[PDB]
């Protein structure tokens, strides 16, 4: 008939370090219109008598 | 014929720091247009007579 009985501590210490580089690109599209004033017109006319 | 039963318990606690330092650079370029009034025009004339 075995026993036992154990009792441990444990102490860790640590350093570390870290470089990162990032490189992005971004390309945007945008178109806007009023709703009043949308577009303007041209006649092209010719008078008779 | 041999056996054993073994039970443990066990806590750790743990302590960090870190500190992190960005440096970023940008760059955009844009390009507008109006649809409506999109250039201008001149003549160059001469009247005869």
């Amino acid at each position: 008939f075995t026993g036992n009985i154990t009792t441990s501590y444990s102490h860790t210490t640590d350093n570390s370090t870290a470089v990162q580089d990032s490189n992005g690109e971004s390309w945007n599209t945008g178109l806007s219109i009023n709703k009043g004033e949308s577009a303007y017109i041209n006649a092209n006319v010719r008078y008779y008598n």
